């Protein structure tokens, strides 16, 4: 019951508008397990109360973290797989606050503000896994 | 005759490509009316002679807004709905200018400048309303 | 074979996944070739080497150019169509770096860097051109 009223079928996949306080990726990831998402894409848009991006340091294995508060998502594009059983969503964001000035890239993690998120999901047949391409130690979407 | 030779049937939806001049939201609410689409999602670009967000103040109930002028559209994401009738289009966009750097947010209003505007538009069966949720204060995509 | 491994047929389009050293657009004229897409609209993510945008002076008929290099693209978003020929690719981009701000505009090229990109392609039936609209010494998208 945690996704009831949050999402409806569409002819090419999903529209899911999520409310103040989900948590944007955890709940795409529900959608996956619930509707059992082969693969998908997704865009989106709406207002976050936090939103935590990452920049990867492939010296030290680790992403260096920034969170903004209370800003505008002007846009998230990303895609829905699987790695290990388990839903893999990688998603990259642009966020605006009130001197308009963007910032964003890999999302760790983001929670909907004082508002909501309307987030466009593209759903196709192909079951897929993302792996660790070894050529350069980052998570790679695999294609059949 | 306004949206005459400004956009084609896709099967997911329709394509609108804008033209110096247009204003971008009003004729994304002239489609709905002309196409009586229930709901859509959408994603664009283009050049605008100017770009408006607006950044919300819940305490005053008013957008501060800001504008900029002659400035590529990185990006844009918003849907298609209704309120009271009329179309209600929630828009979100990314803008640069000759530095490179990025702003934007909530689209109040934009113009097509020395340029146009591509607008990839995916229809929904469901006619779909925003409402004021008012645990928040802020309108809502309604889902069935 | 050039495009063996970098793309699946979906319901919708193609989703191409492109790997270390990749030029992203000249795969994407490469599938629009290999694939005779008609039209086509895209959005994408991905991490790059380096990213060059443009900023166009129509006083002297040039791009001023800018390159990023080792930077998150948090959206992608652009159009599949033809000019004289030859595929003509229209894409604007957003990219960050460490410092999470964002910065982009019109792609003239972007490389992959070590990571992937992850791009959504929604193809259409008609076969479209891009012209120089004669009123703003533009290159626009013409529509039947």
């Amino acid at each position: 019951q945690e996704l009831k009223g949050k999402y409806m079928k569409t002819p090419t996949g999903y529209l899911m508008v999520l409310r103040h306080g989900d948590n944007v990726l955890q709940n795409l990831e529900q959608l996956a397990r619930d509707e059992h998402i082969p693969s998908a894409s997704f865009v989106g848009i709406g207002f976050m109360s936090e939103a935590t991006f990452g920049f990867y340091d492939f010296g030290r294995k680790q992403f260096d973290p920034k969170t903004y508060r209370n800003v505008e998502m002007a846009n998230m594009t990303g895609s829905i797989a699987w790695k290990e059983g388990k839903p893999s969503i990688h998603a990259h964001g642009t966020v605006t606050d009130g001197t308009f000035q963007g910032a964003g890239g890999h999302l760790l993690g983001l929670t909907v503000g004082t508002g909501s998120c309307e987030i466009t999901v593209t759903v196709y047949p192909q079951r897929l896994d993302r792996f660790v391409d070894p050529e350069i130690q980052a998570n790679v979407l695999g294609l059949p």
